[PDB]
C-alpha cells in the first residue's frame, strides 16, 4: 500500500530557545513549493501545546529550503496573535496558491469560553504579509483548506465538523452553502476516534488525492490516504486501509503530546510530495511519497 | 515553619543563546561561598533538558557574585563531556570543601545501555580546574554529595538508593561502606513518589541541617529540610513536614518541566544560607535562610 | 539641492550576537522592492572588518520587510564563502532585476596573493537560492554593478578601475568591452581621493539617476548623485557638487571605522527611493529620497 | 641579549563584539599566576582608544587560563568607570600579591581639564572584588606598580615623573617620600622619546628583573629589560641596550595604534615568565622568557 518515507531520522525544524515565540514547540505546518523553493508557515509555540503546560499562544512562523530537508528561518513571526479570536494564537495553518494569491486557513483559538475557536481565513501575494480575511464558519470547527482550484466555477473548502471530513462550496469565499461530510471514523480500527484532513488535497489524473489523519480510541495520531472524484469530491474513489505513516521515531513517540504524526502541509517538487508533520506536537518532520506510487485497490462490492 | 525567603522575582541566571552548550538552560547547580565571593558550577544544556529529539548535552558552568543576587558568568564550561561515563554531560552537582580542596559529586550520564549514570567525583583547588577521581558506587545512583566536614575521622556522602536518601562512610573516598537510609518518603503528601538531597548539608549547632527535595504523584517537585545529629547523621532529629519552598513564580511554576524547584547548592555568608535551585529546570534562582530561623520541633518518645 | 532625509534615528539592521557569521558588523547591503517586500542580501562579518588579527569573512545574509524599517531576517548567510575567489568572503553587493532574474555583483575576497579580489556575478530567481556566474573582470576591481535595463540591446555595467566610476558593455554578461570611466574624483573638495558607485542606477525621465560615494583625504565617505543619459550613460547631464548623505548620527559617525556612510542598495517602492546605506561599517539605515525631488541646477553656455 | 619568546603568531585575548564594554579592543593587562592559575585583569575600550575613533572609556576585563594560553573571561566588568578621576575609566593596570592581598595600581582617567590622569590604587582578596583606596600621588602620573615585596620594612613603587621611571617609598601605602628618577630616555635611539614600566619588577637573585617599554621618536613602542639592585632598587645595575619585544606580527604593527607592543603583566609559573602585551592597542600576545636566560 501508500506509506511514506522518511528521508532521516532527525527533524527538519526544531524549537529555538532563543526566541520565546517557539522556544517550545514547532509542528503541524503549512507548505508550499513556489519558485524553487521550499516554503514552511509553521505553527510554533513558547510552551508546550498543552493546559498542563501552561497558557501556550501558537504564532506562525516562516522557513524556506532549497533541497526541502535543510531549513533557514526568520526570526520574528509571520502572524502573531492580533485579534480577539485569536488571543491564544493560529493553530495548523494549510496554504494553496489560486492565481497569484496564497490562501491560508488557520484555527483562531480565543479560549474566551466553551469551543471558543474558529476557521479563519489570511490572504498573502508573498508569505510574508498576510491579510486578515476573518472567520469563514461561524462555528466550533478547524481542521480547514481550501482545494488548490476551482471545481466547476467554484471554491471548495474542507473542513471538520466534528468527527467527519465535510466539504463545501462557495462563490465568493464568504457564504459557504452544499457543506456535506465525506469521511467518517472506522469503529474498532486505528481511525475510529476522529478524522481531519492532512494537508490541502493534490490534484491527480485520478483523483484528488488527499492525505487525512485520525486517532485512535488511544489518542494515537496517524496519517492515511484518499482518493476523491475530480469534478464532485464529496464521492471517495478509494479509501486505503492502511495508515500511510505512524508514531515510529523517539521524537514521533515522544515529546509535548506522545504518539502524534500531524500534517498541515504537503509540498510537491518534479511529481514528488514532500510531506511535512509534526511529531508529538513538538518538531516538524518530512516523509515523501512518488505521485507515481499513489496506487489504491481496485475492487467493486455495495 | 521554616520557609526559604526568594531574594527576587527575577532569576539570578538564564541561559545565554550565544554560547551553544549554554543556549537552552541553566539549572540545578552548584554553590559555595568562599574568599568573599559566591560562587556557582551550574549544570547547563545546548537543547531543552527533556527533548525527545536530539541528544541533549549537560555540562558544567562557572559563574561568581560579589552579594549573591548578581552573576558574572565564564565564556566556557569548566567542566565539558570528556569521558564515555560523560558522552551525554555531567548533571546536578554537588560541592564541599574540606581542607583546601572542592569535592564536587556530581552524575555522569552515558546513555550507552540501560541506568548507564553513576556518580562521579572531581577535585579542584580553584572551582576552575576540575580532576576527575571516577564513579564513586559502581551502581544507578544520583543525588549525592560529601558532608564538608568529616565525622568521627572518616568522610560522610549522602546518595539515593532509589527512592531514599542515604548515607554512607569512607576513612580513604574511595571504599564506601555501612551504607543506610536515613530518609523515605511519606504516602499521601507532598512528599510521597522520592525524595533526595538538595545542596549538601550545613552544620549548625543543634544538628546537620539538610535541605531536601520531594516528588509528589503529579511530579511536582519541593523542598523540605530535616535536622540530623551532629554525631550520627542517621540519626533524624527533626523533619518539617510542610515543604520550605514550593513553585510559585511564572519561571518556577513553567519552562521545559513545569513545577519544579530543584536546588543542588546552600552558600553560607555570615549565618545566612543562600539557597540556590534551579525553576523548571530551565533557569536559577536564590531564595535566603538566617540561622537564627533554622527552628524545628524537638520530641521525646517512642 | 538633493538630501537624502533618513526614516529613523536608529539602524534598520544591527549586528546579531548569536550567529557567528554575523556577529560584529552588518553593512553595505544590496536591495531591492519585489512582490509586496523590502529586500536586503546584506553584508556581515564575523568579526570587525578592520581587523588586523584573524580572518575576518564576508558573507551574505538576507532580511525583509513590509515597511523598509522593520526588518525580518534568516538565519544563516545565503551565500557563504565557498570557492578560493572567496576564501575571505563576498563584499558590498549590488542587486538588479531583468526579465525574472537577480543579478548580484559581489567582490570576491581571496586574499592569497597581491590584489586578489574579484567582481563576481551570481543569479537568482528568488534571492535565496544563488548560482555563481564568476569572475566577471580578470583585474583588480570592486564597487561593480549592472544597470537594471539592457541599452540599445546590451548589458551594460559600472566598475571602479581606481579611482573612478568606469562603464563597460557586453552582449552576453561574459565579455565585456568598450570601457571607459564616466566619473572622476574633484580634488579639494568631499570627493577628491575616490569615488564609486553607491547602489545601481535607477531610470527616470530625466536620465539615469546614480547614487556614488567618495571618500575625501581624511578617508570621510559621503555618498552624492549624478544624472546619466539615457541612452548614453557615459555622458554625464548634471552632477550635484554638495553630498547627498553624510555621516552625522553618532552610528554614522563611530564604529569599526569612523564616519562613513556607503551604499550598496536603493529600493524603490511607489516613486519613493529608499537608500540603505551601511553606517561606519558596522551596521545598516536606510534613508529616502522622493522621485519627484530629484532635482539638478541645469546651465545653458560654453 | 634578552629576547621574549612569542608562543605563537595568534592573540591570546581579541575583543568581543556581544559586549559593548570590550567590543573595539583588550590590551595593556595584569597578570599574576595564582592557585595553579594565570589570571588576566585587562584593559578594555567600547571604542578604539584613540579621540580620532571617539569618546572610548576603559573598563576592566577578568580572564583566566590553565596554560597561559587559552583564557575563559567574564561577561562583565570586575571595575568600571565609577568616580569623577576615572570617567573616561581605568587603565593599564599593574597587579602584585603581598600577604594574602592584590595592590593595584592603574590610571584613572577623567579628562575633565589638562592632564587630568592619576595614579590610583585598588586592593582586592579575589580579583573580582575590587576595592578603590583613591589617587596614589596627587600629580599627572600613570606607568605605577608596587614591589611584590617590602623592602627593608618599606612598600616601594615604580611611577613616572615625565619622562622617565621613578622609585618611590613608604610605611603606609598613602604618603610617599625618598622621591628619585632610575631610568631615563636615551637620545636617537628606540627609547628617546620617553621610558616607563612594563609590569611590575620579579625578584631574582641576581637583582630585581624588570620590564620597561619605551617610545621612540616615531611613537613606536618596545619593551626593553633592567636589572636594580636587591636592597636597593634604585641603583641600576644593568640596562640591555636593544629591546627584548618590538611590533613585528601584522596586529602588533597594526590596529587602532601602529606599531605598539606595551605590557603592564609579567605571570611567572615554575621558573617561566609569561609577559602578556598589547598588540597595536588592540588585542592582547603573550611571549615567554625563563628565569634561567635572563643574562646581561
Ligand atoms: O495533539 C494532537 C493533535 O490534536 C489537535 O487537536 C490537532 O488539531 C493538532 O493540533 C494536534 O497535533
Ligand atoms: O526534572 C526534574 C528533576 O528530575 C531529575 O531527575 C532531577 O535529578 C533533576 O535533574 C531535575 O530537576
Ligand atoms: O571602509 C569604508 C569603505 O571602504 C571600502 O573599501 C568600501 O569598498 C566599503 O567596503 C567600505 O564601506
Ligand atoms: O598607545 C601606546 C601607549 O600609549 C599610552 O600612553 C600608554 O600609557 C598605553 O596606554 C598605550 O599602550
Amino acid at each position: 500500500g501508500i506509506k511514506l518515507k522518511r528521508l532521516s531520522d532527525k527533524p527538519v525544524l526544531m524549537p529555538k530557545a532563543e526566541n520565546e515565540w517557539e522556544r517550545a514547540a514547532v509542528f503541524n505546518t503549512a507548505a508550499i513549493y513556489d519558485n524553487g523553493l521550499f516554503h514552511l508557515i509553521y505553527r510554533a509555540t513558547d510552551i508546550g501545546p498543552h493546559a498542563k503546560y501552561g497558557k501556550y499562544i501558537s504564532r506562525l512562523g516562516y522557513a524556506v529550503s532549497k533541497d526541502g530537508i535543510n531549513f533557514m528561518r526568520l526570526d520574528k513571526p509571520v502572524m502573531s496573535n492580533e485579534t480577539e479570536q485569536e488571543l491564544r494564537g493560529l493553530e495548523d495553518p494549510r496554504i494553496v496558491k489560486i492565481d497569484g494569491i496564497y490562501y491560508m486557513m488557520y484555527t483562531g483559538f480565543g479560549d474566551r469560553f466553551q469551543d471558543d475557536y474558529r476557521i479563519c481565513l489570511a490572504t498573502s501575494k508573498n508569505l510574508i504579509d498576510w491579510e486578515r480575511k476573518g472567520v469563514v464558519l461561524d462555528e466550533p470547527n478547524k481542521d480547514a483548506s481550501l482545494f488548490p482550484e476551482k471545481i466547476n466555477g467554484k471554491y471548495v473548502m474542507l473542513h471538520r465538523r466534528y468527527p467527519d471530513i465535510w466539504i463545501a462550496f462557495s462563490d465568493d469565499l464568504k457564504n459557504w452553502y452544499d457543506h456535506k461530510p465525506i469521511l467518517k471514523p472506522i469503529p474498532n480500527t486505528w481511525e475510529s476516534a476522529r478524522v481531519g484532513i492532512g494537508g490541502p488535497p493534490i490534484k491527480t489524473k485520478d483523483g484528488w488525492f488527499l492525505i487525512y489523519h485520525a486517532a485512535d480510541d488511544n489518542n494515537v495520531y496517524r496519517l492515511g490516504a484518499v482518493l476523491l472524484d475530480l469534478e464532485d469530491p464529496s464521492k471517495v474513489i478509494a479509501r486505503q486501509k492502511e495508515p500511510i505513516l505512524e508514531p515510529e521515531l523517539g521524537w514521533e513517540k515522544e515529546g509535548y503530546i506522545p504518539n502524534v504524526v500531524f500534517s498541515c502541509g504537503n509540498a510537491v517538487k518534479d511529481d514528488t510530495i514532500y510531506v511535512y508533520y509534526g511529531g508529538a506536537d513538538t518538531v516538524i518532520g518530512v516523509a515523501i511519497l512518488e505521485m507515481k506510487d499513489i496506487k489504491f485497490h481496485h475492487h467493486h462490492h455495495h
